[PDB]
């Protein structure tokens, strides 16, 4: 890199956060994501407001360091973090704790180090820690690769007007410390997505793919999809796709794509018999709790 301020890095550790970690993708808009709207208006409020005038959001207004999405997986997390960077023109650096204490336990205290310096420098910085309840809970290359991190969350602390959020994602937040959570002062429950979230999720899922589902049928679809993340509504629409498929057996080698029968409701019916919600209500009230006592969304 031809930054002055990172040669004291890794070349390999600085050409890492450059590849695979750092993007700028500004065209996101706020991608019609299944995100639900209160959410979508808090993190507007809390993040993009304030990258975009700094002038204004100071005092009171000013945001939180750290803003903490939790809730059930297969929620997309990751992209509404991808979303509110590119909302407020943020350099985006996309990190999974895993990553971090196991495909990269080498040299993992100054990919941490170095990750913070190239947000400092690329300001304004979103940056994004995928599963977050690892690196925050209490092997010994784990301890400094966390103490590194912890350093580096209360190190942001020590300049207000910089436009660098620590955005952190976890599908287990009770594993979190009054501690880890003080890191983290404004915390979104992130939920499952409502009913007209679940078809939106289907409606663009299904581009690409023939179907004759009309509007009436995806009331059906709705109802048939109640507790689904968008994941479980992801696995149901590839269910569904493979009647057409099946319908044709051997024909499946040979016959033209063209000529492959159209998704109808009927497969959605058939492939909810099949596919399984992935969170329960126990996790759901778990969640609900914590977000009484932990959150500030409404």
């Amino acid at each position: 890199r031809a930054e002055p301020t990172l040669k004291h890095f890794d070349e390999n550790i600085i050409s890492l956060i450059e590849s695979e970690i750092m993007s700028v993708n500004n065209e996101i808009g706020w991608a019609d994501v299944a995100g639900l709207e209160g959410a979508k208006k808090a993190l507007r409020e809390i993040v993009v407001l304030p990258f975009k005038r700094p002038d204004v959001f100071t005092g009171i207004r000013a945001p939180p360091k750290g803003v903490l999405l939790f809730g059930p997986p297969g929620t997309g997390k990751t992209m509404i973090g991808r979303c509110v960077a590119s909302q407020c023109k943020a350099t985006f650096f996309n990190i999974s704790a895993s990553s971090l204490t196991s495909k990269w336990v080498g040299e993992g205290e100054k990919l941490v180090r170095a990750l913070f310096s190239v947000a400092r420098l690329k300001l304004p910085s979103v940056i994004f820690i995928d599963e977050i309840d690892s690196l925050l809970s209490s092997h010994e290359s784990s301890r400094r690769i966390k103490t590194e991190f912890l350093v580096q969350l209360d190190g942001v602390n020590t300049a207000p007007d910089e436009r660098l959020l620590v955005l952190g994602a976890t599908n287990r937040p009770q594993e979190l410390d009054e501690a880890a959570r003080r890191r983290f002062q404004k915390r979104l429950y992130i939920a499952l997505p409502e009913p007209e979230s679940r078809t939106q999720i289907v409606q663009n899922l299904l581009v690409g793919t023939r179907h004759d589902i009309t509007n009436h049928n995806l009331e059906r679809i709705r109802e048939l999809t109640d507790g689904y993340s968008g994941a479980d509504m992801r696995q149901l629409c590839t269910e569904a796709a493979m009647g057409p498929i099946r319908d044709i057996g051997d024909d499946i080698e040979t016959i033209d794509k063209d000529d492959i029968r159209a998704v109808t409701v009927m497969d959605f019916a058939e492939a909810a018999r099949v596919v399984r919600p992935t969170v329960d209500d126990s996790q759901l009230d778990a969640y609900a709790a914590w977000d009484k006592k932990f959150g500030c969304l409404p």
